[PDB]
């Protein structure tokens, strides 16, 4: 690729060739025609996977909601004309977006009677019936989790960042756990690092030793992050990752901090987080040694607005871990209320 | 931090900001000029070398040759100010180069700077490695190097001019001097590099990706080259190649058989060795070659005097006595 | 402003000072913060609206929807803790956004209880009432379209483009029909100008004379687009300019092209559309004087799906003026059909 | 049409795509070399319009001039090389640009190309705005510019090198040798123009705001100078600056007052007449002025050699027959 960067503080324009990497932090949210295989072979693969266990799909991230929602249109239309009694229903993503044990089959042979493209102007509004493959979007009653269709899809060519491209995907083979690294970007250049994709933007740095600086998560995936993707991927113990490898954290030694460990009851509940180490306004953590027992996060606030200003800490170090949400502002499994008792708070009811 | 980029296979092309890696192996050493924080200090640092006992420098790099070569008045101007019999003499660079095991200390008779003075005094009375580049003194917006004398001892290479990035199905492993890159086809392999130079310290893990479940006898680039220790590193059917022509100035590793040459696997070729030129001595082209368990295409060095091929591949008719060899082993 | 440019077709850069217009077309779906006023004074403004007799909003655009929108909890949350039975309900806007005939007044005095910003974390709920102060969204049944309020909020500091910023606005003294010339960027360089909005992005050339290139609309407005902003503005006449004046169309000769006139009678009820002088896929235009007088444009397709082949046109030129849509691709209202009759075709039913 | 672009006030950096107008004023004919689609066919038509009874050409721009100069050798070479008794002579150009009533026809005696020679030739048998840049020949990454002979008749500037932009509540009215800014503060106003050549022909409407319903008397900068019929060329309590100071090479029209004076508005003062310098001929300041119906700040114009005032704004004590006038009317 060509491209060329510029700064602003004085003046340089600094034109070349290499790897770049954007932020493409929401990219779901954007423009792009989906082609999700082909119309017939999709259909072929849905209606093998009816009548065969799974009830419906646990989308790895919200790029496949938007995937399957600007599909199931014209997918139901196709089915009605096989003659196929299924209605494809897409709902809304709610965080984490919990594993599925099962995936979607790759067909023998194509249906019958279909089409060839996925942009027909124009068919017939296609009616509904009994069954319903449920896409997400909180219908775990019907059936649950464990007999859902999770990763079953990889991308073969796409354009982002761009508005109006074409994404090109196809059904896995194979059953994996990895996510999927056609969308995922990784660069260092001196003293700071990245390990980004559609949805995670985690930053890092190098003061004394590489550790987590900050990061954004529009999401809270479940699958696991590629290793081809990763630095420093040997001699890292899991138990030191501050994002966790069962939320897509990569296993790295940029992912650490000295003080603290996994943070599996974190307020992954959220929408949007952002992993910041600082202090919640109005609110001060004083290295304590009598501070309490490592529990779930609890929020700075209270229930009824009133803020908690004074919090202890038994071994960890400042600045102090810190989720920001929209709701309010949580701190870590490490930090503790050194005077409030433990009942008048709310807490993390999600593990990892 | 901020800039546009096009692709020009499908003419799309965007804007953001993000994290960018630029080749700066093309427009090479016409670039940024080294130069220590203070040259008054390096001639302190100099002078308490050559009482300790340093003959000289051998130098880690082509941009600390630059800096010596640039260097060299005025630090002869400082060191006769103060009326010290030392005068530095900074020599031209030839690969590969070797380290050695002493570091510059922090504060007639000439001070070899890695020239062609080996019997002046041996590879072992010589410092290396004993430069580091100063926090904020680099960047890509920033076309002087400001460097300093190092306080540790260490082996690695200095990361503060390392670029390591990954999009979708293609990596790059690049500095000043390397640019390594990979590809995705069934495997992370080994598409081509294009080294310059060839140091000998350590590539350091921190910008390495496939760190782990590595086997150091895999690597196409030795790791004791400055390679890096990556499963991108790697290819199917090779493995170190130890004995190659890294007696050379400027290589191009390319998987692909040379201008007139055709390699056939077969079990009854011979085994590893000394990599050998395409063509003899006196011009004449070797027409037919011989791999044992390798996997086409094969492994070439594009040097400016000809086509070398890998350790693997041999001749298949001619005797190997009769072609030049590689007498540089690291 | 300080910007660079770069063009990769030539390999050759440019850097310096001056005013740079930017395509924010859909400058609404994004991520800013917006203080429509103080939060007391907005409070007492919609109190005095409805005791005159105002019981809803006509949005202007698709950004005071959003402003509405992020602002209805908290402002609802004030008028129960000042005691005043009334909700402001947001729908959805609708094209084309129709005038009301009022404007929300300036209140002088504020509500007495409340705070003082509109970034107030945690505000207890506000609980229903009967009285409702609907903002557009299919209530032109309870609150008609002569009893609304338009244009009552002027742009007074924005920051668009970067993520996150805030929107300072505040409402109008006087009633005026013009659209917020605050958004607005008008620019020309050579043989080619372009007029620009959150929501429009309209392109012109010179061929031998100043003409319509192509046109891009999100939204559809019915305020007047200012006259500041506009080139050529003199010698220009209410019947030749493509994009009616009543629809926020700039009076410019650079809004006309040869052998058309105002069209009044298009497809305006679309969300987007697209203004392209070339042919839909499949059709064919000749120029004929036997061809009918002009009428509400017509869709190349029918409502069965069947493209119609061959069409007339009786004085316009070539390429024809054609409109893309998201359900097809409609004509202009000079261009009529050849063989089929006007009544088996999908027809136009929105007036300008 | 791809760039980047930030804001020192507010630190806020964006990216995207739209149409880019620069300043391309301070760094004034230092750029943008003008060069003939082809010298000898200009030669042809120089040699045409000789012998039809043209006496030379009067520039309308300093582009124009420059690339008169450059040509003027080649141009001389080749009409020798054919054997015409036929030179240009090319001279420096004097504010302002007058206009000349002839036109290049298509295809000892000296080829005037306006310089100091009046006397040789009248402005009656002299060409004007016989040029026109190419199609292509000109853009904002294009510092190369083609140009080529008219065919027709025609007053207007050419619209190749013209940048109007609005963003928000500032506007710019820009040219190669025009930079004209408009603010919103409670109307369209006239904040700055800086100019650095004074041309002649008419601004062309293409490129105007707010074209109707204005009177060609409240106009700062006036039509015949190239000044854009515009409301954002006029401000309040002023009128058409016929008589100012012309003569100079590089004007900058500031709305403040004199470093030294200071304007009281006041219904005795004098009428409107010549513009005045803020200094006498010996150098003595005169420190007080009145005006008669203006809007504070004053308008004055900021020369290579003192401060002028507008032409409603005169000394409010010392007689006017004492300062210098301007000499020089549109």
């Amino acid at each position: 690729h060509v491209g060329c960067s510029v700064d602003f503080s004085k003046k340089e324009t600094r034109c070349g060739t290499g790897v770049f990497v954007y932020n493409d932090v929401e990219a779901w949210r954007d423009r792009y025609k989906y082609h999700p295989d082909s119309p017939r072979r999709l259909a072929a693969a849905v209606k093998q996977a009816w009548e065969d266990g799974i009830c419906g799909i646990s989308s790895v991230s919200r790029m496949e909601n938007i995937m399957w929602r600007s599909v199931e249109g014209e997918l139901n239309a196709i089915l009605e004309e096989n003659g196929v009694q299924l209605t494809v229903v897409v709902g809304s993503v709610k965080n984490p977006m919990w594993r599925g044990p099962q995936r979607l089959p790759v067909p023998v042979n194509e249906l019958p009677h279909g089409w060839k493209a996925w942009g027909k102007s124009y068919f017939v509004r296609a009616a509904k019936t009994n069954n319903s493959f449920v896409v997400d979007g909180d219908t775990l009653k019907e059936c649950p989790l464990k007999h859902r269709a999770w990763n079953s899809f990889l991308v073969e060519d796409h354009g982002f960042g761009v508005f109006h491209t074409s994404v090109w995907l196809k059904v896995r083979e194979d059953y994996s756990l990895e996510c999927d690294p056609a969308v995922i970007g990784t660069a260092v250049k001196g003293k700071e690092a990245v390990h980004s994709d559609l949805g995670y933007w985690i930053e890092s740095e190098k003061n004394d030793t590489w550790r987590l600086k900050r990061a954004h998560l529009i999401e809270m995936k479940t699958c696991e992050w590629p290793k081809s993707h990763t630095l420093w991927t040997d001699g890292i113990e899991e138990s030191d990752l501050i994002i966790p490898k069962s939320l897509a954290g990569p296993l790295s030694h940029h992912n650490t901090r000295e003080g603290y460990r996994t943070q599996m009851k974190g307020p992954w509940h959220s929408e949007e987080l952002e992993i910041r180490f600082e202090e919640c306004p109005g609110t001060k953590v004083h290295v304590e040694e009598t501070c309490g027992t490592r529990g779930p996060s609890l929020r700075s606030t209270t229930a009824s607005g009133r803020v908690i200003e004074e919090w202890c800490c038994r071994e960890c170090t400042m600045p102090p871990l810190s989720f920001r949400a929209k709701d309010g502002c949580w701190y870590g499994m490490e930090i503790r209320p050194r005077k409030e008792p433990e009942s008048n708070l709310v807490r993390s009811m999600v593990t990892a």
